[PDB]
């Protein structure tokens, strides 16, 4: 019914990296959709994607291309789900949440370095408020890491009390995290406090645990009801869940989820009888992302550099492959 949509973004150079070429190791066309690594010397591999964002893409553009559409088919009561996969330090984090800019230059609702989850909760409280719809939105943020499970919303928990998870049963391919902290937000003003709270606790849980960004699995889950009345006189609900998930490093038990999720993609694009959702947090938490009746984006971050060029090539060669995978999405 239908693939799993991947796109390509490359960042700039980072101060670290050396452009010794005259051309780029890294060609990124926007119109072809492809992109073009140089690795003889005049040798080279394409691949073809969905989209492609070259390095001067700026975060506006990321939304509007990828974003507008998915949370059209979230009002509609779709599940979806985008998760960012790569390299750490490719821009999976600057893609999903974005960086704050200085000292009170821009407000958080103009900063242009906002990234999907600032904007996405800003514009359903623009979409929603004048569409005629009444509504509910309500948020949560878990992290894994570990395959353990840490909830950064909780407003009064150490981040260190770790939670529980079990099969949904109203869900057959998903599960419930007892004790996840889902907060309503009841206009784009409690948006901040909420997100900056969020990142405030991530600062702590780092200082507990080895290379946490890079390991960590980030999962931030919207979810809106909505509730509309028929010409019949019936009253239709429909429910909105969107699933912002930035991965760990492609690069790296504190792999297994990492692991997983490469063994689940494995088995579905090469069509094999035994899907191991089961063998990972991450996997049992995004199983129905992955050949289920959720609709999801794949975002594969990438750099231009010759230093980082072997995963590069591995984070094209994984987001690829998973383009074949077949979802079924359904609403309400
Ligand atoms: C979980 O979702 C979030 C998304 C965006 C923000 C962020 S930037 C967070 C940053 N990537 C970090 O890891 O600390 C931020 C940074 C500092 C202080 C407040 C905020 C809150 C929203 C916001 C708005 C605009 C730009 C960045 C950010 C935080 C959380
Ligand atoms: N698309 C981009 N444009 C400009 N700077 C970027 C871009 N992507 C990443 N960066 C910068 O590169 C660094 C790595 O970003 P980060 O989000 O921490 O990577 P990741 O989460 O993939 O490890 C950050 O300082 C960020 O500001
Ligand atoms: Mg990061």
């Amino acid at each position: 019914m239908k693939n799993i949509q991947v796109v390509v973004r490359c960042r700039p150079f980072n101060l670290a990296e050396r452009k010794a070429s005259a051309h780029s190791i890294v060609e990124c066309d926007p119109v072809r959709k492809e992109v073009s690594v140089r690795t003889d010397k005049s040798s080279r591999k394409t691949y073809t994607f969905d989209m492609v964002f070259g390095a001067s893409t700026k975060q506006i553009d990321v939304y509007r291309s990828v974003v507008c559409p998915i949370l059209d088919e979230v009002i509609m009561g779709y599940n979806c789900t985008i998760f960012a996969y790569g390299q750490t330090g490719t821009g999976k984090t600057f893609t999903m949440e974005g960086e704050r800019s200085p000292n009170e230059e821009y407000t958080w609702e103009e900063d242009p370095l906002a990234g999907i989850i600032p904007r996405t909760l800003h514009q359903i409280f623009e979409k929603l408020t004048d569409n005629g719809t009444e509504f509910s939105v309500k948020v949560s943020l878990l992290e894994i890491y570990n395959e353990e499970l840490f909830d950064l919303l909780n407003p009064s928990s150490d981040v260190s009390e770790r939670l529980q998870m079990f099969d949904d049963p109203r869900n057959k391919r998903g599960v419930i995290i007892k004790g996840l902290e889902e907060i309503t937000v009841h206009n784009k003003d409690e948006v901040y406090q909420i997100l900056e709270k969020g990142a405030a606790k991530r600062t702590t849980a780092a200082t507990l645990m080895n290379a946490y960004s890079s390991r960590s699995h980030s999962v931030f889950s919207v979810t809106i009801h909505m509730k509309e009345t028929t010409i019949d006189g019936e009253e239709l609900v429909k429910i909105g869940k969107l699933n912002l998930v930035d991965l760990a490093g492609s690069e790296n038990n504190i792999n297994q989820s990492l692991l997983t999720l490469g063994r689940v993609i494995t088995a579905l694009v090469e069509r094999t009888p035994h899907v191991p959702y089961r063998e990972s947090k991450l996997t049992r938490i995004l199983q129905d992302s992955l050949g289920g009746r959720t609709r999801t984006s794949i975002i594969a971050t990438i750099s231009p550099a010759s230093l980082n060029l072997e995963e590069t090539l591995s984070t094209l060669e994984y987001a690829h492959r998973a383009k074949n995978i077949l979802n079924k999405p359904e609403v309400n």
